[PDB]
């Protein structure tokens, strides 16, 4: 059976995979919204989250019926943390009583900072789209391989 | 029979199902009504959890007379946990006696918390629709798989 | 007879349906009234859910001798939800004893807050309108159709 | 006789017909009063509605002997709507016990609101009155018509 | 029957699809509005959203009945994003209590802001329509193709 | 009887026809206006929306008894989108209480913003006026052709 | 009798015709007013618009008991628009509660624009006087024609 | 009948025909006014292009009961273009607010740019005047020809 | 039938065709105007784009029945582009706030700027009008040859 | 079958293929556009990247029946990613707060900056045009040879 033991066959087992469908669907699901919130933008990279699982374990290997996506490869992993790094935050600050600071942007702490926010995860959230797809990150038992031991439980 | 052991394949049992028709109808009964009140939003969020119960046992599999709603998936449960979270509550204060307190509104602490509340829940619960719905989050036997024993009491 | 059971074909039965007549109609009874009121709008919302039923079930297909209206289409679906929506609500408070609050509006928390929600509600009534009734929305078995299941009882 | 099935003939029939005589009738009632007042501006749209009733029915032809208003055409509907609209409501607020609030135009809610509202009805009374009678909205058997189906009960 | 494996055949699948009379269509109801409003832009990328459904599935090809719109091609996509986007948000702060902020724009944040952003959605939907219409981005059997498998249940 | 496929043959279907009549005389209807409004050009826009609708279909070829108007061609799609969009908006905010901002127009965020609108709108409603009615633009079953099919039910 | 089909033939037909008479005077009702009002100018382009009827149809040929004009041609036409267009607006705001703005014109917003405009209609309401009466723009049956058919009712 | 073919005799058919009179009187029209102006100079050359267009088409040669003016000849085209051009604009800039620009000609963008185009328009409206008028341009049935084909439905 | 194949055959199909008739009006639509705008040039170029179509396919030949003009040849191509290029933009800022920056001309970044623009497009628009007329450009089956195969389904 | 290995034949696989219509097509898309813009000159790059993908594999030969464009040859690699990098960015700063920096162009940082980037892009836009076309560039399996193994899955 498959029969891991070299670590430096690890760093593609957990938080590194998922598959075509579930990944790009997702971003579509940010990209069509607003940019002036925070259920949004943060749910958003949670959602990405649900799909960060794992897949090849060290027993049974990646199977000929399946075709996963590596999120830590080529393009994905650098511009995917970047991504959702974009909508890390913001000066948020909403100084009020009930009423928003009478003359709080006089000379106030922040504008372009939301602004800027925006077109950060934006655009990355498309060069992203056609990289993603194409095989820049893509993989499965036919891309997955190095020198990897397989002997537990006979099954060939 | 079905006969499960591994914890892995565990989240996908309690709260986490439902169907089409119940949930979809669920959010419309919800959205027809004014946000200036806690009796809609408080007990809509307790008629969603009526429907989240569970399916999938570990002896009796998934039928193919059926198709459930994994309300733990894609973009259901972050943005469903994010949308029932949206009417949380308020800064909800009637300082009175029987008279609302006279210069309430003068240096107060409250308004646009109410009133930014109410889009929370509104939007958030257009957006859920058609995600909902279309293939994101949606589940049956035929999506329900992984690595699933069964070995109980004979019947295939 | 009509034998559903791939889910995928699911997205058209419950809280989807109506007919041209029944929808323009009520829309008419909406606009036609003032925006300073719940009864009015609450109760209009209320009015469309009445005709927000469902008509395809999984044995009897669509009629010839019909024609209804996919209430979750093109443009009916995003503009009568965020329609329905303009609605919602407003900061309404009538602080007062007998006698509302003297020196109630000198510094407040609203006046546009209400005006705003009126220019909601009515100009999309009438965009609704011409898209509504044109094309955007309308449906039958000849516009009702995918790759549908047609096995029980016979009779064709 | 008539027998109409396709809907894309069906954009004319309820709550989109009268006649040049009770049309404009009602335009003339309504424009000569003040816009100060609920009872007029409110009841003259309800005026209006009582003459957007139906005429051509799926059997009964339009008659030669009959030349009826299209009360949803070329600039009666965009501007009727607009129009019935421009006296939506106001941000009306007697706030008073039996004496209007003393201080209560100081720093209030409210001025140019009401008087803004009878220019929009005002003027557009007018711009109407002209469209309107011309052949801007105005049809009958001669300019009703597409491609109709005839087939019921024989009378030729 | 159609039976895919081979992944790099897999970016023309899910939300990359629908028709030319339904896009074109949804397209004309954006630009026919205001860019003053929220309701209007936002619901605008919701009702795209709905067609940007999925069509050739892994086992039935792509109908000889048919001519679909490949949302995700030359012009459409890369401008397309860049279109919905434009209307992605904007510096949006109403610095109010009921009176908006008295000297709110001596020293403010934004203007051009909004402006620029009109600008953005406006022109860009026109150099779409012609681009999107003529043969920029459409594909149906004919010009879906590459080296694709079929072999499942049998009908040729 | 006429049937099309092919889908280059498509650009002239929905939401590019009218009437020399129809179309010229809305023109008239809006120019003779003022440009300080909202209800005017904003249902403009809509007025011409109601009359781009569409004529021939894929089975009932243009008749010979008529001439129609391609809103989508030379001159008229251009400066129609163009001259339609002039009154997209404007950076409109009545910064006011009841009393519009004392001091306001001191150092603040638009004048000739209003002004060049109107420009924009006005002389283009003329350019048009001449172009439109010539014959940049027009079309019947005498231009409206390529390489046509025509082959359903018998009728020659 | 007339019987009209191409057409090339039809820029001459609605909204393009009146008489020497009717024209001319009213453009002395305009001109003999002041241009710091609105009824005036307004209710003045309103005027001209009722006499931009319509004469020759396409059955009862231009008789030779009658000599209208033709609104839309040579000079009229082009300064017509240019100058009913005069009176389009100005940057017209009243900011006061009761009373103007007190230091409302030290860094303001307009002057020149208001007076700018009254030279526009003024001027041009001349030069058109003697332009519109000699024969630049008028026309009858001598004048009306190009190569137009005449045959149903017959009566010569 | 006139049946035309070979595409080099194409280059006086649209946008090159007018008539000795309608020309002649135009281009007074135009001379007899001040260049400080954007109405007279700008509706001026819209005034031209309502005169050029077209006569004969490819089946009713050019009759002896006519002497029409090609447009574009001679010394017509070269210095009509060049002329209706000299008004193409100028750097008109009023940088003011109310107050136009206080130190706006210290050290400014222009001055004799408006000067010098005045001198355009004006001298060559007249150089036109000889030219155009005596031969140089004209043309009828007589000068009209090359080697021209008539076969469609006889009258000879 | 038309069955072509050589690559070196294919620098004449799509973006490479019009008619006579199209493309020079469309060039007098846009020479006719001032250039201190950008509704006009921007959109101009994008008129001339509508017409920049294809016409000879790989297997219908370019018919006797035509005559189309090659948008890409001689002097069209080289100066069309350069043409339509000469109004790509200009150093358009309009620094202001609501008034343009009060010594904004003293020491700035532009003014023969604009002005050397419209020298580019204006004179340029000319020598194209005679040179794109002639037979610099124009072609047809008679001009569109080399060595072409024709052997698809018969008809000879 | 295909089966290559020595890697000196691999610089013609990857990021190096399109097809004449595409490429072509793209490069219009760009051209016809304003250079003070990022939509534009931004997404159109990414438009040509979706067009570098692949074709050519180690084991199904390049068709006959097909003719692609090598993305990486004689004048397109060079002037391609000269010209797509021409509109790279610009010293682009608006130093604003809700006003554009006052002084901000006096002694500033940049102008011609923006202006000659738009020189790059336009001119090369053209070159390149004429040569990509051409044969500078292009290539089919007639063209795509050196010595290349063929040996897998027989089929010659």
């Amino acid at each position: 059976s498959y029969n891991i033991t070299n670590s430096n066959q690890y760093q593609y087992f957990a938080a590194v995979w998922a598959e075509p469908t579930p990944m790009l669907n997702q971003c579509v699901s940010a990209l069509s919204q607003s940019y002036q919130t925070q259920a949004g933008r943060d749910t958003v990279r949670q959602q990405f989250a649900n799909l960060l699982s794992t897949i090849v374990a060290p027993n049974q290997r990646f199977p000929d019926t399946g075709f996963r996506v590596y999120v830590n490869s080529a393009v994905i992993k650098p511009l995917y943390e970047a991504l959702m790094k974009s909508f890390d935050t913001r000066n948020r600050i909403i100084e009020t009583e009930e009423e928003s600071r009478p003359s709080a942007s006089e000379v106030a702490n922040a504008t372009q900072r939301v602004d800027d926010a925006t077109v950060a995860i934006r655009s990355q959230i498309q060069l992203l789209l056609n990289e993603l797809s194409n095989g820049h990150g893509y993989m499965n038992r036919a891309e997955f391989e190095a020198i990897l031991p397989w002997t537990t439980a006979p099954a060939t």
